[PDB]
């Protein structure tokens, strides 16, 4: 029972923008995955994973709602620059580390879980083992088979003093430079005791499932390995790349650390604004096993604005906070945030489209001055308005051979 | 016994349109396998597999042909593209890597194959303890076997009892004695007293029994690796992979982690269009070791359409099924899928004739909404008409570029 695909589109809803076919067609892919395995055993194993190639400018949004996604959809990703293949170094066994590099970053995250549930024959284990320590009860038990509810008491009514009042350093009923005490033991004997329920295997088992079921790759610039013109040269070593992505992509079985994976039911995503070429250029076999297509649309002013503030940490935010720190505080005022974002735009228009980023630039760059002269002027308060913004940029954005190494 | 020449075909015909020379070919080979075990020892292993040129344009078949069979017949199959042995290919030096491969897959099978062909004691054997935690049967028994059956007069209560109800905290038994939940412990005896019957040497060496004797490999892309001329620069550099593959289509033996397999007798395809080359153009000695040569031709828009329906599991047939998923019945109309078929045919007519894999994107754009909205459709019906396709691809094959781009 996992979430609907308008349900999957809310849940990134929370952490975006627009894009919204992005994250549309994103979720159907992680819905479908429910679809496929609740059929018949046929199909059940018959039906590939639909991968979806995403179609836009500078990872704006795509790089997280694939992040994002996978997140929320609980499952190993892993982010790969497509041209990160091309040339000596790392070629043939690189393309195949995909898969590894994932895999791995997989029996991480089926540890870090795996250990989650297990969080309690620690804590629980560990204060008992140091349970055993201060008045004993007596020695007789394992006497009876129906009989054993009262005997056995050291703890009936001490385990009480072991959670706030553990303290002690006993240790029972050449190397060392380690005291054993119930006050760090409650947290220490959960070490011993929480590698105690730790079995490689239902590990190792566990993560090559929800890996080679439950994989999402991304792959970035995939339009660069794409071609050129006539007289292509790293490019015959470019498809290559394509090529040799085909069997992980076209669903194979490569070998690993933890043993061997099966790239079928794997999911990509393939990205990058086609420029120089198009996903027809792609090669077939792979244009082919890249599916559902995304057109990721640019970035308006508006959404600059909410990126502006909306996060749950803006850039705006945590710097009214650095400048907070030098006793100075600053007024982020809606009138020049539209400014702001009013900025940001005009730049990415006017030299090169980029988003996200281009505000970094634009805003430390107004926000010169206050971040220099801050103690300069410590206590007062500043007002960062339309005019306050403008003010300063204004001639920058207008000249352009300039912005561009300022912003 | 194996399946007459024809009677290979019409089980191939199961999933692929058309092209049955091929079928044929390829199933004559599947034939010839059985017919050396007949041809008495004295010419025993003194007969080559014969092996197999598929020459067609793309996305015709060949590829399924191949696996199809390979399915149909069981036996450790690798498509694999020559180019990754050229141009600077320090691996490209390792073309042996190839059964290397197909004896890791090899491994996989038999072992995979293994765990369903002997998993009704896999988990028997595994709830037995469970239960036998649950009643903990008397100690010291007296030889009568059916009163082990009287237990369970709880027992099987017990055990029926188990077949759905379960979740309960009990402690099963480098064993076991630890106190865990019977859900998981169910999964961890149900593999713990699985791998019990597997036999990892008689394994690793039943393996080898299909690479070396039941084994396919489709070297593809055969065509790129042969010649020009006039000034032989990388031209001594493709033809040398065609000798390196020579040894394995010859027969030579090769070191694996598993062991040394013979290619002795194994499928070998060599395939791809030579709109540029010809088979002749290729080296002689492989020219030679390729007795086998069939053509396949281009699919036409009716040959679309079979696919979309009559094969096994057709895209359609599954995208039915596959939204039937989310609760809800779709229908295409002879003339929607027509359309389909036109549409995709369309494309290929302008942009790139990438055959058959064409339509896998057609439909699934065609399908975008339903896809999505699907829900909230639940119970719903939708009949996907002619007027329907030619609503949402109409417009797009119209123009290229966005063709080009999501097609
Ligand atoms: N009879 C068929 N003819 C063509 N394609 C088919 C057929 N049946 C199913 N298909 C689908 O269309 C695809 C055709 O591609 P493939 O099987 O690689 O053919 P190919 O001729 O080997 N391709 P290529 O190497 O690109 O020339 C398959 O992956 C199937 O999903």
């Amino acid at each position: 029972s996992e979430m609907t695909p308008r349900e999957i589109v809310s849940e990134l809803d929370k952490h975006i923008i627009g894009q919204d076919n992005a994250k549309r067609s994103v979720a159907i892919a992680l819905r479908n995955r429910w679809r496929r395995m609740q059929l018949n055993e046929e199909l059940r194993h018959e039906v590939t994973p639909k991968n979806i190639l995403m179609i836009g400018p500078t990872g704006v949004g795509k790089t997280e709602i694939a992040r994002r996604l996978a997140k929320l959809a609980n499952a190993p990703f892993i982010k790969v620059e497509a041209t990160k293949f091309t040339e000596v170094g790392y070629v043939g066994k690189e393309v195949d580390s995909i898969i590894r590099d994932l895999t791995d970053a997989a029996v991480k995250m089926v540890r870090v879980q795996a250990i989650e549930k297990n969080r309690y024959r620690a804590e629980e284990l560990a204060e008992e083992r140091i349970l055993d320590v201060l008045i004993p009860p007596a020695k007789n038990n394992w006497g009876q088979t129906e009989q054993q509810q009262e005997p056995s008491a050291a703890r009936q009514a001490f385990r009480k003093k072991l959670r706030e009042g553990q303290l002690d350093d006993k240790e029972i009923e050449k190397q060392k430079a380690r005291k054993l005490k119930i006050k760090d033991a409650m947290k220490l004997l959960i070490e011993e005791e929480a590698a105690k329920l730790v079995n490689p295997e239902e590990l190792k088992q566990d993560a090559i499932d929800a890996v080679e079921q439950h994989g999402i790759v991304f792959i970035d610039e995939i339009d660069k390995i794409c071609k050129r013109g006539e007289s292509s040269g790293p490019d015959v070593s470019r498809e290559g790349v394509q090529r040799d992505l085909l069997p992980l992509v076209e669903g194979c079985t490569v070998s690993t650390k933890h043993g061997m994976v099966k790239t079928d039911h794997i999911l990509f995503i393939a990205s990058g604004a086609f420029q120089i070429a198009k996903p027809s250029d792609l090669i077939p076999e792979l244009q082919g096993r890249l599916p559902i297509r995304v057109e990721l649309q640019a970035l308006t002013t508006s959404d600059f604005e909410r990126i502006l503030t909306e996060p749950n940490a803006s850039i705006t935010v945590q710097y009214k906070a650095l400048m907070a720190t030098e006793g100075v505080n600053i007024e982020f005022t809606d009138s020049g945030i539209k400014r702001i974002a009013e900025a940001a735009w005009q730049v990415n228009e006017s030299t090169e489209n980029i988003g996200a980023r281009r505000l970094h630039t634009v805003l430390e760059r107004l926000m010169e001055e206050i971040s220099y002269d801050a103690s300069d002027l410590s206590g007062q308060n500043i007002t960062i308005d339309a005019d306050y913004v403008s003010k300063h940029l204004d001639a920058l954005v207008a000249d352009e051979d300039l912005s561009r190494f300022i912003l």
